């Protein structure tokens, strides 16, 4: 299956880079770097986890924004490449309001604003952080949407280069890529 997106129509009228622009503004960044990662506060969890998931899920410290990445993902901690994020990257969904987690039998968004489906990615544990997974996941935890940018644009063009992140929702939409879901 080919990219799906999932949009509140509150956002028809925004173009994708704009929306992700400001999102990433919004959620900040977590400060998830050497000698600043404090347990609970800006490490986000997996699901099943312990460092293992069908989901990687991460809660602003700014503001309630969260984003919930789904797929089968990996993360080496310490051991070489480490600090690498790697496997299977299938979507993105970006939001406010984390809840649930493995107990509950997934993470879910309260406020789900956008989501990113059949995205297709996977990184090898080998290419460590240089692996496109790594960098899209790595990006949104920093205030810095852009590795995301790139990818759903080359998947966009790839359906038709028409198509792209200076795309609207809507115009997504028109081509049959996107579909809206209620404002909440």
């Amino acid at each position: 299956m080919s990219i799906s997106i999932s949009y509140s129509t509150t956002y028809s009228g925004w173009t994708v880079a704009d929306y992700l622009a400001d999102w990433s503004a919004y959620f900040g960044d977590v400060n998830h770097r050497p000698g600043q990662v404090v347990d609970g506060s800006n490490t986000g969890g997996f699901n099943p986890g312990p460092f293992d998931g069908s989901q990687y899920a991460l809660k602003s410290t700014a503001s309630d924004a969260a984003f919930i990445a789904g797929g089968d993902l990996h993360y080496t901690l310490f051991s070489n490449p480490s600090h690498t994020l790697w496997g299977k990257l299938d979507s993105i969904a970006l939001g406010d309001t984390l809840t649930g987690g493995a107990s509950s039998g997934g993470y879910a968004l309260d406020s789900q604003e956008v989501s990113f489906s059949n995205l297709g990615l996977d990184s090898p544990i080998a290419q460590g952080r240089d692996g496109t997974v790594h960098k899209v996941v790595y990006g949104l935890m920093s205030g810095d949407s852009s590795a995301l940018q790139g990818q759903i644009d080359a998947l966009l063009k790839a359906v038709d280069p028409s198509l792209s992140i200076n795309s609207t929702f809507d115009q997504l939409a028109a081509a049959g890529v996107a579909h809206a879901t209620p404002a909440a």
